[PDB]
């Protein structure tokens, strides 16, 4: 009965019905986006209202719709034609997947590319890539796709080790045209294959390691109840999820003593770009917005017990809707497990001969999914101490060229004739916050040095300093790892027994942000990744820090938008949005698959607790 | 039969007996330091010599003396009378905790400030504090240990929840005498108790924990042989363990196809210092050596099982010598364990159907120690894929003074009347490289942003660039996050497959380094701090970045001096001096006894392999 359930199939085919019935579901239409609304604010007292969210594409070439939906009152809430070339292009179709691919497969340009390599256009993938917004004036308004080309050897090949350079095409999925095919000139193809399964390359696998058994023999120490409500040592929250953000956390509160105390109102991860550093013309304009232009959340994979979750696992089976409205189910698309997390507290006291340690452990909710090349996994931990912390894995294969003879300045070689160009993943972690309640402020931390002097003799004192963001036109913050910055989100209103303002510190990992120069297209189009953290003022409209239509989007659009409402943000209902991300300069180790890499962040209760909130854990 | 393995108790026997039958052990000696030396370069074909170091103590007041003998051919090899006023005085001892109390316990000044307060003497507890370097004319080359006072209200009282301010007193624990007694005036003594164990304050302890169990019914993957040498998924080492350092790794190297492939000779934790910001005179002398006063490892845990060390536990027990040179065992103070690490790899491809995930894991060297208020995990992970890793765990009680009425820029309040000066925990890392061999460099590597423009049209590029550090004057690197500053430690001749010169590169935490004005005792005291990356050329004497006595050393001493010799560094035998801590600025949260905060740093494999180094791991 919980408001903030996970959608059902029932509730999916309903939507269609809806669609369809009101006319907006012909043959020729496609879902591209399906996802459920939050309840909206002003319903402390309020009926169960469950609306969707839908993006409607034509493949006839008519004009896409937005349409909002209320599955419990079977209307049509609003249905509005979009101009594409105004607020951008819908996301990426899987079924479009293929498309390219097929479409240059009988073009004359394309086919002499491949005979002049040599090259069997039977065995000739081409990657379905987000074009983004550079110089060709015809593509405005045009849903367009580029192609980029690997060769695959046999059904089972990893076509990634097989980059064909010098060679792009760009197509335009709805009228079936290829619009330009570009040669810069030939490279040789990588010969070596990538076939991370071959014995050949395996070579003899390892007998050396003994096996780890991790249970549960009294069950989890969480309860999941209505579906997706957890509570878990003290903590209570709703795992939600959505096919663009994937899993959602809803609702995180504490419970401490006899109040449940909130903190955080809804994290997620609003987006996550790879933009790519090479400036070659072939692959210059690359950058793919995972989440924003393909949707994260469908292709999350089905998690095999034992593999892809150890210990006493529960899972949640997230159902989306496919491009005919059609409820899929993700079987197992979420783990949610606690694991064992070393030493919480320790002290051995040299004058009460007391000796005293406590065990940790931590809440994961987490899923991984695949784009591509690419593999994540997005993970959300919840520790005994009140410490809330997101952690992405990122592996996979590595997007792949030819690398040049003569070397290069943006590009890594990973094997014979083999590269790997430069590029970043940058994610926007946004954190409705609602410490103890909506009444919160942000202020940015840095520590101060002080100068050897009066009332500082020996030169040994340091301090910090709190700065109070009271407007969204001065809550756009940079990093300053040198003098340890952090950011604290407080409730002004709610003080702890020493009379301070309860609050929680975000730690960043303090990671470069964007690389490109400002007047790049991606400069203007991830604005939000040129900066590590904004404070914007709550609103329902205002979900992506890169706005609601990203693909072939003209840019400005989002974070940069609203800030310039100038909203009061001190001591109101605000959102913060943090920018993190891996600037990564492929390795040989990389190759043929790579091994995980991690970034995230995390928050720290400071001062909202009376003390530590761990004193009542008991000592195994 | 190993040059790198423990001392034996009959080791440290024939060290006593040596120095006994010498005539440098009569009564008045004491034992301050003692460990076993690495065999020495040069020795690629030499026998076993076993040789010790030795710091003896006079409590008679007769000079301290340095001593190395051999414990295969029972001799003196050296002994030498020290000057501490000169080179500085020995580490402090364990007997001489109880020393500071007991001569204040007697003094007419002591007394009288007790009595102001109200405070029994018996009650009365006294911090044994290294007293650094200052102003006390007097003090140059005398055994000075200063006091602060802390209640405690009964046997099992946590004294630190009642500390005494406006108090502090310096004695010579030699001539016993008690040199001064400062009272800059009364504070309330802070009235709460900290006792985490009792009833009252941890309230109804917590039933909703279900067990977790983590077994191994094969036993782990690690071999150990003759005492302490590992072998683990490729990796080779050897663990040691010194009582000022700790656990020490040894000859750390990966065995690759069928080469045993060299990557770190000796890592260690070669000293960690906790500098206080309070400029009250009470405190701002304050700056505790942990490693290179107190010595750590001489403190550290005995670990208990399912408690400080869950799973399948192979434990280490390091004889040392007491004050005495009695052979003392640490009955398991050293675990040894290996855990799964989540996932590997993992790539689900849309063009071969290949769906495929890899388990990671870590191998774990740890040990435990308490020094007064404090209690430090030090961890050293080695990974599946070549990875690196060190973490330090800081626990403990805070160390606490009163809260000033009018509040403070220098210290927290964590409870009423109760305060917590801001201090730093900042560690050196000493990591004696040994990358293929010995013929190492090191480059610092910086992110490089391209303007757009010619060769750059779209302003998407971005680059990198390395610089050579060749001489020890140019090696003294800060770090820059905003540049995603790394240092890559490379061997320029051996080069892998693509015929680049194979490398580990290093990753910093970038946490603020010391915060102290540089005209400050403790930066000319702790040089080495105030910044993250030394270089240097590896010689026999270098053991320390704070020089071999820094207890009330004068200053200047260790890597500042090292680096004047400006040696070359540009493929040789060279060794890193990495400097990471914490900036603690206490929150109620930490109080009565502090949840486990983490620092540390890895290092991953940059072109050291030919590929991926775990395509041969099978697949659960
Ligand atoms: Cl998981
Ligand atoms: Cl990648
Ligand atoms: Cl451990
Ligand atoms: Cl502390
Ligand atoms: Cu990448
Ligand atoms: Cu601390
Ligand atoms: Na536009
Ligand atoms: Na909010
Ligand atoms: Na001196
Ligand atoms: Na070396």
């Amino acid at each position: 009965a919980s408001p903030f359930r996970l959608a059902s199939a029932g509730e999916i085919s309903e939507v269609q019905g809806i669609l369809r019935t009101a006319g907006l579901l012909g043959p020729e239409k496609r879902i591209a986006y399906l996802g459920v609304l939050d309840p909206a604010r002003g319903a402390g007292s309020e009926a169960e209202d469950r609306r969707f969210r839908v993006f409607i594409h034509d493949v006839s070439g008519a004009r896409p719709q937005e349409v909002t939906v209320s599955v419990t009152n079977g209307t049509v809430i609003s249905a509005v034609e979009l101009d594409t070339a105004a607020t951008g292009e819908l996301p990426v179709l899987e079924e479009e997947f293929e498309v390219v691919e097929q479409l240059l497969a009988t073009d004359e340009r394309w086919l002499k590319a491949l005979a002049a390599r040599n090259l069997d256009v039977s065995k000739v993938r081409v990657a379905p890539l987000s074009a983004g917004v550079f110089e060709y004036a015809e593509e405005r308004g045009r849903r367009i796709l580029r192609g980029l080309a690997f060769v695959q050897d046999f059904p089972e090949d990893s076509a990634w080790a097989h980059p064909v350079d010098g060679l792009v095409a760009y197509v335009d999925v709805v009228s079936k045209e290829v619009t330009r095919v570009i040669d810069t000139g030939v490279f040789p193809v990588p010969a070596e294959h990538g076939n991370y399964t071959d014995p050949e390359l395996t070579g003899p696998l390892r007998t050396t390691q003994k096996p780890i058994s991790i249970t549960q023999p009294e069950g989890p120490s969480f309860t999941v109840t209505g579906g997706n409500h957890i509570e878990w040592e003290k903590w209570s929250l709703d795992v939600g999820f959505d096919v663009r953000e994937g899993v959602v956390l809803h609702n995180i509160a504490f419970r401490d003593g006899d109040r449940l105390r909130p903190i955080i109102n809804r994290a997620s991860i609003a987006e996550m770009v790879v933009p790519y550093g090479d400036p070659s013309p072939i692959r210059s304009w690359q950058n793919y917005f995972d989440t924003g232009e393909y949707l994260v959340g469908q292709y999350a994979n089905s998690l095999e017990l034992g593999c892809d979750c150890l210990g006493d696992i529960t899972y949640l089976s997230p159902v989306i809707s496919d491009a005919f409205g059609n409820p899929r189910e993700i079987r197992n698309g979420i783990c949610m497990h606690e694991e064992d997390w070393g030493i919480l507290a320790k002290h051995s006291d040299l004058w009460s001969g007391i000796n005293y340690t406590r065990r940790n452990r931590r809440m994961v909710i987490s899923f991984f999914t695949t784009i591509g090349n690419y593999d994540y996994g997005f993970y959300w931990y919840l520790y005994l101490d009140g410490t809330i912390e997101f952690e992405a894995k990122a592996t996979g294969v590595v997007f792949t060229s030819a690398f040049p003879e003569g070397g290069s300045d943006n590009i890594s070689q990973l094997a014979p004739g083999l590269g790997a160009p430069f590029h970043q993943h940058i994610f926007s972690a946004r954190l409705d916050m609602a410490i103890d309640g909506f009444t919160n402020r942000v202020e940015e931390e840095d520590v101060v040095r002080q100068t050897m002097g009066p009332g500082n003799e020996r030169g040994n004192a340091f301090s910090r300093k709190r700065t109070v963001l009271t407007r969204e036109s001065e809550a756009v913050r940079e990093a300053d790892a040198r003098t340890g910055r952090t950011w604290i989100i407080s409730n002004p209103e709610s003080k702890n027994r020493l009379n301070e303002p309860v609050g929680y510190k975000l730690h960043a990992h303090n990671q470069p942000t964007l690389l490109a120069d400002p007047g790049s297209s991606i400069a203007r189009r991830a604005a939000f990744a040129t900066k590590d953290l904004w404070v914007t003022r709550y609103a329902d409209d205002e979900r992506y820090p890169t706005g609601d239509f990203v693909n072939q989007h003209s840019g400005g659009a989002g974070l940069p938008s609203y800030i310039a409402q100038d909203r009061d943000i001190d001591g109101q209902d605000i959102v913060v949005w943090h920018t993190f991300g891996l600037t990564h300069f492929p390795r040989v180790e990389d190759w043929p698959i790579m091994p995980v890499d991690t970034v995230g962040f995390k928050l720290r209760p400071e001062g909202f607790f009376d003390r530590s909130p761990v004193l009542d854990v008991p000592a195994n």
